């Protein structure tokens, strides 16, 4: 995978959030989440996709997981979902948007959804 | 997992894209995507999330996944993940929204994501 | 206008809720809204903006408008931002994503916005 | 209005574009918008609301506007709604999340609408 490397280890937002991933050769994104904010503590599973033969031209890294809220601690009864681009050099970053949907009644549907952005850092 | 039988199985949108997926104990995703749209052929990985142990009141099941756009016929240097929730019941639905991003230059990273929103249905 | 006959008038989405608007030559949407859901009663002032001269080529024309949630009856202390096309012909259609901001705290900002999405028609 | 002196004046995004824009007494938002970036030159109209009576507890202002990407000299078919919160103090500033979306046609409607995050400052 061109950016396995770049992209395995540990990240940070700036929720002070920490992302810890291993890029597989074949596309796979695995590891886990802490959430700074909201109904959430300790790590959760996280699972998602890259693209392991990105463009040369200097694009980005096309790349998304998701983490559903639920672990031995805590069920926030919710999933978000990171959608993004991986920027190499000397100043890495992982430049996200994310949906945070929550299970919810058929009238409270139209509610289900936040939107938000990310930025994940390799320092801080 | 509680949806683990209702979220297993064949899954179509609104565009005549398939989704094939198989829900784990674990709150596992895996599976394949074939989009009907875009810059796409032929079947995708995905990977994802669930609460597999939703609320009792009614609400629906949030889980999320995603898809990168690289398989053995194309790379569309692309990803989308899918932020929803299931909801159970004689028409049995997956309502979701979706963020795809594309990698892209520093000068064209404001106009990298699209959003959008899919339902999946068991039948047509 | 080219739609500007096509947009004005009554306008009813999937929740129940009312939309009535003007377009004006130049452009302008103005109007009233009235939510069937949420923390709203009655109608809210709305403005916002349409392309005036639309391709000719079958596409939609873009539009988008806003609501800030107070009236006389109730502060809702947040905003619906509307984005989509008016789509023509027997069945006219706008079909919108929207955005829906909350003033908070810098501590609560990163679940201040809600999206989803809404589909209005001249009936029901 | 609470904030009309804070909102009222010219605005600046991290990717150069400017924002003039009057908060009037009654919610209302009218002005300017100059893109540095994508299919625009000069400036374009643009209308919103804020909430004029926003909470008293430290929460920001929230507030949104449309942009209809039609003026003199182009016409780029698509409208942007920026959806957020105005935050003041001695660091202004105006937190944003945007739709852009574009005419099309129904084929090409699933990638009609982007979406993106602007901040904008009174300086820079
Ligand atoms: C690409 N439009
Ligand atoms: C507010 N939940």
């Amino acid at each position: 995978g061109r950016d396995e490397a770049g992209i395995t280890g540990t990240w940070y937002n700036q929720l002070g959030s920490t992302f810890i991933v291993t890029a597989g050769a074949d596309g796979a994104l695995t590891g886990t989440y802490e959430s700074a904010v909201g109904n959430a503590e300790s790590r959760y599973v996280l699972t998602g996709r890259y693209d392991s033969a990105p463009a040369t031209d200097g694009s980005g890294t096309a790349l998304g997981w998701t983490v559903a809220w639920k672990n031995n601690y805590r069920n926030a009864h919710s999933a978000t979902t990171w959608s993004g681009q991986y920027v190499g050099g000397a100043e890495a970053r992982i430049n996200t948007q994310w949906l945070l949907t929550s299970g919810t009644t058929e009238a409270n549907a139209w509610a289900s959804t936040y939107v938000g952005h990310d930025t994940f850092t390799k320092v801080k």
